[PDB]
């Protein structure tokens, strides 16, 4: 019944940390649709509204064949997030930008967490989040602090629903389920196994 | 001439084929759209002179290796007349991920199942008749099948693919959007030393 909150990123970007420190807790959850898979999920009061937390597989490609880039598509199908905070490494931004990139071409709302941005000062990495923002049309925010300022424009991309959001989703991820139908079906037939 | 690219997964017997299929006489080479030099030869199948290129073994065509990126160029601007896919029979049940990748882009494509007795003997039966008229794309097993493969190489370049070239770089703009804003935003927000 709540809005849902999905946290998208690579794998050890430091999801379930940020998970554990915007619900206090570790809980996982299970019957989602399309998935069998148990996740990391809370629900958190963020304003007066309460809103659903839910800790997606971390992934290289949206488009790739691996077992938790297929889990991430099936559950962004079939439960479409009213936000997707995507998480990036800061010290790694080059390397993570992708899959950002990939999923801004799903017509997701989106706000972008620039985690671990201390250590990339520490390096000699500056990120200017004001010109990211600027260039993907999404906010940015680092995360040393940070952290309400974060939680203040999750507030503010969950005001305005956008009718139409879901069907528009799943219409962009159609494509790779549909090799994923191809294979299935043609494996089913064509191959026995033991 | 002609073009068959070479393509498959790592550990597919890919570098081995080549190595058949071009008599041990492959020469490195510049391309269009990648800077790294990359090997071909030539081969006479039917009426016409094929230059077939190695390409290196990947694992996801929309991934972001530096292997996966140069196939990924090549192919936008080397659009070829066949592309040859290997896959190990014994891992098809992952495997036909990249295939049906490759089949996604409007490629002329032919499959070849390597290690097909390997496969049989871990209790892995293919019915590459059936996989054929199902994907509506030849399949042929080797383990010894190279003859009956390389006859329908043949029969796959003789049929018109008119605009596939077209078709073919229309499917990896996407691919090539996300790589543009990738540049764009990386050079302009951020410094790395
Ligand atoms: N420097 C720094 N490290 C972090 C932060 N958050 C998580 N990490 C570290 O990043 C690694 C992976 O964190 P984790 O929560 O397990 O990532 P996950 O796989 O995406 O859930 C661990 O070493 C964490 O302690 C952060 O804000 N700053």
């Amino acid at each position: 019944q709540f809005k849902r909150i999905a946290l998208l990123g690579m794998p050890n970007t430091g999801k379930s940390t940020l998970f554990n420190r915007m619900t206090g807790g570790a809980a996982r959850v299970g019957n989602w649709p399309g998935i069998t898979v148990e996740l990391l999920s809370g629900k958190i009061l963020l304003g007066a509204d309460m809103v659903e937390i839910i800790d997606l597989p971390g992934i290289y490609d949206l488009h790739g064949f691996s077992d938790d880039e297929q889990v991430v598509r099936h559950f962004l199908h079939d439960n479409v997030p009213d936000l997707a905070l995507v998480i990036l490494n800061a010290t790694q931004i080059e390397r993570q930008m992708s899959l950002l990139l990939q999923l801004k071409q799903l017509n997701m709302n989106i706000v972008v967490l620039l985690n671990m941005s201390d250590e990339a000062k520490q390096y000699g990495i500056t990120i200017d989040s004001r010109k990211m923002s600027e260039l993907l049309q999404i906010p940015v925010f680092q995360l040393s602090t940070g952290y309400q300022e974060a939680l203040q424009a999750v507030t503010r991309a969950l005001r305005y629903p956008t009718p139409g959001m879901a069907e528009n989703v799943r219409t962009q991820l159609e494509q790779d389920e549909h090799i994923e139908a191809e294979m299935v079906r043609i494996l089913k037939s064509a191959v026995q196994i033991p």
